[PDB]
């Protein structure tokens, strides 16, 4: 499967699975959650525990605006 781009309003944000995928290896980070993440999804989770808040307790990925958001 693709990639995904959140289009957020201030700049697009690229998800790249492989890069997660071998630096995440724990899987049940993001799989197999119950239900209700697709529709929980949103600014307040990616800049919390969603996105951001991972890259912040691992020490590694993007945490500042420009390093997600770009045109
Ligand atoms: C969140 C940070 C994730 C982690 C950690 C892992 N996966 Fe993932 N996966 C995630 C998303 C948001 C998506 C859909 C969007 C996309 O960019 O692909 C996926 C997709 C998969 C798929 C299908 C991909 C494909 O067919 O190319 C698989 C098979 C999958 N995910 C498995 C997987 C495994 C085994 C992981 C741990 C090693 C893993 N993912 C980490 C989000 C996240
Ligand atoms: C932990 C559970 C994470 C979640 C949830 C998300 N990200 Fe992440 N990301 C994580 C790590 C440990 C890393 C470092 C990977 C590396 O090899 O550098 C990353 C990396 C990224 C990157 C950069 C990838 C690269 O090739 O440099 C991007 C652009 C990124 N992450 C974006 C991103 C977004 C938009 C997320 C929410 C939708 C997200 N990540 C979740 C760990 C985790
Ligand atoms: C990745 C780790 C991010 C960092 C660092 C920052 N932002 Fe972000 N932001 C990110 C995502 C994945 C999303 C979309 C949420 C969704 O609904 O899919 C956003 C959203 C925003 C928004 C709202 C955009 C909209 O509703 O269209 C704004 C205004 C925004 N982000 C701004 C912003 C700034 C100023 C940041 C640095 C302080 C910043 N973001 C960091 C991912 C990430
Ligand atoms: C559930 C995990 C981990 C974050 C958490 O613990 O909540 C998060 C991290 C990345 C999140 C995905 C980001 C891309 C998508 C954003 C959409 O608007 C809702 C569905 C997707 C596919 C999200 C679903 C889910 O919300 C995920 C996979």
């Amino acid at each position: 499967a693709d990639d995904i781009v959140l289009k957020a309003k201030n700049g697009d944000v690229k998800f790249p699975h492989k890069a997660h995928q071998k630096a995440v290896p724990d899987c049940k980070k993001c799989h197999e959650k119950g239900p209700g993440k697709i529709e929980g999804f949103g600014k307040e989770m990616a800049h919390g525990k969603g996105c951001k808040g991972c890259h912040e307790e691992d020490k590694k990925g993007p945490t500042k605006c420009g390093e997600c958001h770009k045109k």
